């Protein structure tokens, strides 16, 4: 029984569609509205008829504005999120800065008058790209209750993190020459040792700057990752395990779950 699910039973096809089945309303905050990050988007099913949504933030990375993560806010909001993109404070904040900041993201549409009673607070993810990657860590280590943390290209210096206890994903591209996921996502899998289940997933041929156009393979996993363990829907099980093949014409070069 799980009073969390939302949408039709999932398929491969489902999974990989630019919208999901929920039309989405926006709601813009400025930087001067916003309270502890940079303005941003809040992207959210406008229909209130299935239930309250779990809220996801979603953060740049280093140098970055929203824009090079928004596509990821109406994609994941359309399958049944409350979905914050942010810009921070500074272009050049660390993760530990990028960490508190998707929490200020995820604490504003908590509260705001448009969107709070559409999500559910006690459901809570982070996703972010490069050191808002490592920020999605950062967050989930100082907010333990975080349900997911995806991690897109991740960036940190810090490469151990016993302190996560939510279900972690870390998405790498095999020709990252920033953020190289042999002393990135892969150390930080490997360290993932309280996480609820932890995931690391390889982009084939992809360069650092792939989650910053639209792509198939991010969405796909990020949004099952999500469902999985932010809605603890078990319909997007099938998709995890066993997982991506890596054979031959496959996106993906290396997909390790535990
Ligand atoms: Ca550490
Ligand atoms: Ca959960």
């Amino acid at each position: 029984e799980n009073d969390y699910e939302r949408g039709p039973d999932p398929t491969s096809s489902s999974i990989e569609a630019s919208r999901g089945p929920y039309a989405v309303s926006t709601k813009s905050i400025s930087r001067f509205a916003a309270r502890g990050f940079g303005g941003g988007t809040i992207h959210y099913p406008t229909t209130t008829a299935d239930g309250t949504f779990g809220v996801v933030a979603v953060s740049p990375g280093y140098t970055a504005s929203e824009s090079t993560i928004r596509w990821l806010g109406p994609r994941l909001a359309s399958f049944g999120f409350v979905v914050i993109t942010f810009d921070t404070n500074s272009r050049y904040d660390q993760p530990r800065a990028r960490g508190t900041q998707l929490l200020a993201a995820i604490d504003q549409a908590i509260g705001d008058s448009t969107v709070g009673s559409r999500i559910d607070p006690s459901r809570q993810a982070v996703v972010g790209h490069s050191m808002g990657g490592g920020g999605t860590l950062e967050a989930a280590k100082t907010r333990p209750s975080i349900e997911a943390a995806v991690g897109l290209t991740p960036w940190n210096l810090d490469k151990t993190w016993p302190e996560v206890e939510a279900a972690a994903l870390q998405i790498g591209a095999q020709n990252d020459s920033v953020a190289p996921p042999r002393s990135h996502a892969v150390p930080f899998y490997g360290s993932l040792t309280n996480a609820e289940r932890r995931a690391y997933l390889e982009l084939r041929g992809a360069s650092h700057f792939a989650p910053n156009t639209s792509n198939t393979t991010i969405a796909k996993y990020t949004l099952a990752w999500l469902k999985r363990y932010v809605d603890d829907d078990t319909r997007y099980e099938q998709f995890l395990a066993p997982g991506p093949s890596t054979g031959f014409g496959s996106a993906v070069s290396d997909y390790r779950i535990q």
